[PDB]
């Protein structure tokens, strides 16, 4: 066909307790049950296909196999390589990562700063670990922004909106229009540099932080070379050659009937 899902991840955790008292990052789910989506998925007809099959497929090179789907995970978490990726080379599924690069890039003898807190350098990958994976051939690396996976204060009465979306106020006043586009382009253009360097390989699609995107972030990633975006579930259904790419967030409530339907 010429149409493909994409699911959305973040954090995978062996640990199979309740996770809402827990503190760990938004979105956080079991082993257990993300083995259970890959299951579910190849004994329902659904075939896991790469990135590259896509690139493949709208440059003509290739076709997709039926019910094609996409898996995606997001931010860079140490459980990435610890976790998930243990688990992708046991069922051959291939995937999409997109580390935060600023996160990466912090030196092993630094915490990260991160909203109101500073997070242990050991929450996220090694860029070693990165390119173990991206040489496998199971795991294609995206960017998910160098240093824009945080709010900016948005107004005067102190509301605070996702960095990639939003002028910032600060010193008593809105940034321009101008200060704004290049706040994204440069951001943007460092991730790519970044990832590159290490990897060898340009990213090739932007992942949007929490889903959150616009028209002026679209044009800065896509002078960068990220003209395929991924959003979340404000569009279900993505067709071969389609630049705005939607996928369905991941939750511990994600059950057989939401995958299916979503696939639907
Ligand atoms: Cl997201
Ligand atoms: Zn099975
Ligand atoms: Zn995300
Ligand atoms: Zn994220």
């Amino acid at each position: 066909m010429d149409r493909y899902g994409v699911l959305a991840y973040h954090s995978v955790v062996d640990d199979t307790a309740a996770k809402e008292e827990k503190q760990y990052f938004p979105q956080t789910i079991s082993a257990n049950l993300l083995i259970s989506h890959f299951n579910w998925l190849k004994d329902n007809g659904y075939n896991v296909v790469s990135w590259q099959q896509i690139i493949d497929a709208e440059n003509g090179k290739s076709t997709l196999p039926e019910k094609a789907v996409v898996l995606s995970f997001d931010d860079g978490y140490a459980t990435m390589y610890n976790v998930i990726y243990p688990i992708l080379k046991a069922y051959n599924y291939p995937a999409v990562f997109a580390p935060v690069s600023s996160w990466l890039d912090t030196p092993v003898n630094q915490l990260i700063p991160y909203a109101n807190i500073k997070l242990p350098r050991n929450v996220f990958v090694t860029w070693d670990q990165v390119r173990e994976m991206e040489q496998s051939g199971l795991v294609e690396i995206a960017s998910h922004t160098d240093n824009l996976h945080h709010g900016v204060r948005a107004n005067p009465a102190g509301s605070q909106l996702p960095a990639v979306v939003a002028p910032e106020y600060k010193n008593n006043r809105y940034e321009s229009k101008t200060e704004y586009k290049n706040r994204l382009v440069q951001d943007f253009s460092r991730s790519s540099k970044s990832i590159q360097r290490q990897i060898g390989k340009k990213p090739r699609i932007m992942v949007w932080p929490y889903g959150q995107f616009n028209d002026v972030a679209i044009d800065a990633a896509k002078q960068s070379g990220m003209t395929h975006h991924f959003a979340l579930g404000q569009k279900i259904i993505n067709k071969i050659g389609d630049r705005y790419v939607g996928r369905l967030l991941i939750d511990t409530e994600t059950g057989f009937s939401t995958i299916k339907n979503f696939l639907d």
